[PDB]
């Protein structure tokens, strides 16, 4: 990318080295010993595998020693592997107590391997839905009521969201996707803590019901975006991973398509609202009584129907619910004479068939082929990107003891070499054995 | 297995209707062994299903189908979780509020005694979910989310600048599923159904091949009938 | 699988003798005379066949000798195959 002479020849050499490079880590692991090798040192003072993350070398990090040994390291010699972590989670979730003793390291025992601390975030976010959900949209303490409205589960949640904000500033999260979320969950919470907190120590105005219906809303929008959160925790999961790479991949074609879907609901939208108009052929006596009845009118007159509600009705014919009997005005409003004459019907089932056809004729099924002939594209290599991204997810959990921290925001407050580990000599001999 | 396994459902409800108490005799307890009778007969079209393994234009269809199960199931956890939480927001919505008026305000906490452990709902959140469930096979059209039009509320409790809300979140959550998710799926089905097609016909001649020995190599019982013929010779 | 040495070639040298295999079964039938070698025992007191299926070589099997020899053994010699066998089920 630095340079311009010959960007096609650059590549071909940084693929025969990433090559070289995964061939002379299967000759030199040999049997099992990749946990010397991985775990060795840098000329600088660093691991190799924080060199190999940093050096994007995608094609060495999916090759199935460093792939095995890094669930190796997932695992951290745990081995009950399958069924017994899959019960020993809901064994965290039934108490709080139980998790408490795995997150401590007083009681210490499991805190090393990476599992058990990705189920600590796991839980700990699955709380934080439950919190989210008794607090905001199925409310057992009925908010409603002239107070501060205080309570323990919307204090707890004050100090989970404020440590979810100790969590984020302590040990960064990036915007890379469905990280970024993350950050948007945080947004949603400092609206609705800064809402009734806001309702409290502000003026409320008369304290209104409604700002409480404002804070209900905005812990719902994190309830989404917490089941979205927990659509990225799956990522460890081999039928799941690759899926969440290929989603804003597909976002680019999503937004290629909405755009166009834009333009064309909002012109023939505006369209229909320029067949509402309401008209009749002069009656010679009408003509009489025409100036007289002329000066009531308004600033915008004639137009029979809001746009944005034709904008937001026409945009539910693509899902066909709209039945071209929901669009003309005189059939919506009930009108009891017809102050159409009988041909413009024709012109709702021309205008509006035309439309049907090309957004779900053509627009929608158009939008099938793009995805499917991209997904074709990216598959192959988004497999690869995913277990390079695990990758990142295996070293970002091992290799960073931190804070699980709903829990352990109170345990901040509570507290305040590679040269010589292969015969490499006789390795690059047996290199030159494979290559002739 | 499973035809088997609702079958012990069935005659082990009926005969459990004899021989245990059956507690004053309930008709139910008939309408529950039809049910699993019926979903033994559900199973028993699924399995001549199985039955036309052996015909080359039906053959390898069946080995796609379960290889089709991992890509439904990698859907099918995304799709749960967009109409969970897109419910439970439906549900968030429904809640009744009208702005106070001062002559409200003496009059509320003398009413605001009578309420509940679980008041101001207005939606159980599994209609929520099977309602909101079958809005991605276009079956619901705004209308029948809204509590005040399900129930024909004769004054909206409701101010009427959330129905804009019912039409924009009802409106994302039709574009991600119906738009976007729906249409991934068969982006996803056809590019593994072009890698496992031409591997699919020879595993399909392979499980051919054990279907024609298990029949010729093994004499046995077409046993409806033929679990006589173990009767009549032991 | 069970190695970790080169499982690259281990499947190469695999699919090697799965295709000498088939080009072996098709030399040695000629013919027709798969129902021999198909019907063959072998080292052990078992069929060849059974063998090829515990054996698992699908591209063995999938090759057209045995195929044809297979329908063969699917019919064991009834022949009015197309239309009188869709009647006879309904009889
Ligand atoms: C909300 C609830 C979210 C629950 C998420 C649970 C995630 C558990 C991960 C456990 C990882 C593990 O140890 O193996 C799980 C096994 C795969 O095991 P293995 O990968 O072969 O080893 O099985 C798996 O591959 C895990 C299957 C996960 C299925 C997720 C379904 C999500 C549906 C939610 C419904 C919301 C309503
Ligand atoms: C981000 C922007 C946030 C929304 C704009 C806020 C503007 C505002 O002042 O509030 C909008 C009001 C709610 O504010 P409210 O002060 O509680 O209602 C006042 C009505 N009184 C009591 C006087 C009769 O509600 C309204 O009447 C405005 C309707 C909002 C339009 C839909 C919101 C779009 C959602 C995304
Ligand atoms: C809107 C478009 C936002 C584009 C943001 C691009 C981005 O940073 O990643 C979006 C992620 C996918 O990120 P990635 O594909 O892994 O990269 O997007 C996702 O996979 C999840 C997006 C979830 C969006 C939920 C919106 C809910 C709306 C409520 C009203
Ligand atoms: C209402 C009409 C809205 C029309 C919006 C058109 C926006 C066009 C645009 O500027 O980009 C839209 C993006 C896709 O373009 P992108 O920003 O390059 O893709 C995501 C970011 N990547 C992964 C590349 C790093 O879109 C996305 O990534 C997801 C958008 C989801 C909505
Ligand atoms: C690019 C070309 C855009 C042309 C659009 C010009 C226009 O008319 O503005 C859009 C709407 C027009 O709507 P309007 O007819 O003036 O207002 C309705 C009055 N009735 C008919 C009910 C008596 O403006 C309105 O009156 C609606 C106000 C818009 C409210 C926010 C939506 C706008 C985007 C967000
Ligand atoms: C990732 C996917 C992104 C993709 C993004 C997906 C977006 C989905 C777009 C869906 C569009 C539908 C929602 C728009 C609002 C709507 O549908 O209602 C429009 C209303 C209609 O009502 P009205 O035209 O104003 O009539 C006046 C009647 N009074 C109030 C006098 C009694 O008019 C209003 O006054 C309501 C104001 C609407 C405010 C604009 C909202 C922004
Ligand atoms: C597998 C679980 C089997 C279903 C749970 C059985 C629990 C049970 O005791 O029966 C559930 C009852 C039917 O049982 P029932 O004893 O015939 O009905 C009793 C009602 N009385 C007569 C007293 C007024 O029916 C009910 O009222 C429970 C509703 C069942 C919920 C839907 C079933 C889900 C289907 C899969
Ligand atoms: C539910 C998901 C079950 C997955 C079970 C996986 C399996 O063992 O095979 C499922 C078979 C396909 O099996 P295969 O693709 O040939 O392997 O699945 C089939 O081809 C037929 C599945 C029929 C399921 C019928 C369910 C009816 C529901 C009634 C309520
Ligand atoms: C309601 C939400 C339910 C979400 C369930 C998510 C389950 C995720 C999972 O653990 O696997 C689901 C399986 C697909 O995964 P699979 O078990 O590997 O595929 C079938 C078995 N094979 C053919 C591999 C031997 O699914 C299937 O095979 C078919 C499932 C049909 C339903
Ligand atoms: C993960 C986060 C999950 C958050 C869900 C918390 C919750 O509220 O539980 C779900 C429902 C809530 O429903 P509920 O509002 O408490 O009961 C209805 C009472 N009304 C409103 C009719 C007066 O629980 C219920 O009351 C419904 C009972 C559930 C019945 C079986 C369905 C559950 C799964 C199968
Ligand atoms: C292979 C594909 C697999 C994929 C699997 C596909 C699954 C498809 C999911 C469809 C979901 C829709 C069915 C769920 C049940 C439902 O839709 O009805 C929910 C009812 C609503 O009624 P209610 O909320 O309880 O209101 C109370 C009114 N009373 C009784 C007082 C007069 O609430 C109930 O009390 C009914 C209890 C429901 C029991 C849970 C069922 C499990
Ligand atoms: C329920 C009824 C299930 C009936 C299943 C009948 C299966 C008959 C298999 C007969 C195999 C045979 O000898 O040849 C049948 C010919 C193909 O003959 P050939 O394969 O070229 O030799 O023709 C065929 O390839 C057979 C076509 C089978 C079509 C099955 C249609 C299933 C629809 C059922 C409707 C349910 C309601």
């Amino acid at each position: 990318t630095k340079e311009k002479e010959r960007a096609k020849d650059l590549v071909a050499a940084g693929k025969q080295c990433e090559a070289m490079a995964t061939e002379l880590l299967a000759l030199a692991a040999g049997s099992d010993s990749a946990g010397k090798i991985l775990q060795a040192t840098d000329k600088r003072n660093v691991e190799f595998l924080d060199v190999l993350i940093e050096n994007e070398q995608k094609e060495v990090i999916a090759h199935t020693v460093v792939q095995r040994y890094l669930q190796e390291l997932w695992h951290g010699s745990l081995t009950w592997a399958s069924w017994k972590i899959l019960l020993l989670l809901v064994a965290f979730i039934v108490c709080p107590p139980v998790w408490i003793g795995f997150t401590f390291p007083m009681g210490h025992k499991f805190n090393k391997v990476p599992i058990i601390k990705f189920m600590s975030y796991l839980t700990s976010h699955i709380y934080l839905m439950i919190h989210l959900s008794i607090v905001g949209i199925t409310p057992i303490y009925p908010v409603l009521r002239l107070s501060l409205v205080p309570y323990w589960y919307e204090v707890g949640l004050l100090i989970w969201l404020s440590g979810l904000l100790l969590f984020e500033l302590t040990n960064p999260s990036d915007k890379s996707g469905l990280g970024s979320i993350k950050v948007l969950v945080l947004l949603l919470g400092m609206a609705g803590v800064g809402v009734h907190v806001s309702a409290f120590l502000f003026v409320s105005k008369e304290y209104w019901p409604t700002l409480v219906y404002c804070r209900n809303q905005c812990f719902a929008l994190a309830f989404l975006l917490a089941c979205v959160q927990i659509l990225d925790f799956l990522s460890f999961h081999h039928l799941f991973g690759p899926w969440a790479i290929i989603i804003g991949d597909l976002l680019k074609d999503l937004a290629r398509f909405l755009a166009v879907l834009a333009i064309f609901v909002f012109g023939f939208s505006m369209h229909i609202v320029a067949l509402n108009q309401s008209f009749a052929n002069f009656s010679p006596e009408d003509l009489r009584s025409f100036e007289k009845k002329n000066r009531n009118r308004g600033y915008f007159s004639d137009v029979r129907m809001h746009p944005i509600n034709s904008f937001e009705l026409l945009f539910f014919a693509v899902f066909g619910q709209t039945t071209t009997e929901q669009t003309q005005v005189d059939k919506i409003k009930n009108v009891a004479t017809p102050t159409q004459p009988y041909w413009v019907e024709y012109l709702f089932k021309i205008v509006f068939g035309i439309y049907m056809l090309v957004s779900v004729v053509v627009l929608i099924q158009l939008l099938i082929a793009m995805m499917s002939d991209t997904y074709q594209r990216i598959q192959a290599q988004s497999d690869i990107e995913w277990k390079f991204g695990l990758s990142k997810l295996i070293r970002n959990m091992h290799r960073t003891t931190t804070a699980p921290s709903p829990l352990n925001l109170v345990t901040t407050w509570f507290m305040w070499r590679i040269e010589n580990v292969a015969d490499w000599e006789a390795i690059a001999k047996k290199y030159r054995a494979l290559v002739g």
